């Protein structure tokens, strides 16, 4: 098994870095992996974003 690169965004709300970090971490954990690294997508407002891409690696 290698690491998996994933992209998740949404179109209904803008959210902070903390939210997107949480999403990335929890998505990796749902897939039986650990988050290694991530980057937000689609900056919005003064301090928010509309998604995250991220790399989940084997436990």
């Amino acid at each position: 098994e290698a690491c998996k690169f994933l992209h998740q965004e949404r179109m209904d709300v803008c959210e902070t870095h903390l939210h997107w970090h949480t999403v990335a971490k929890e998505t990796c954990s749902e897939k039986s992996t650990n988050l290694h690294d991530y980057g937000m997508l689609l900056p919005c407002g003064i301090d928010k974003f509309r998604g995250v891409e991220f790399v989940c690696c084997p436990l």
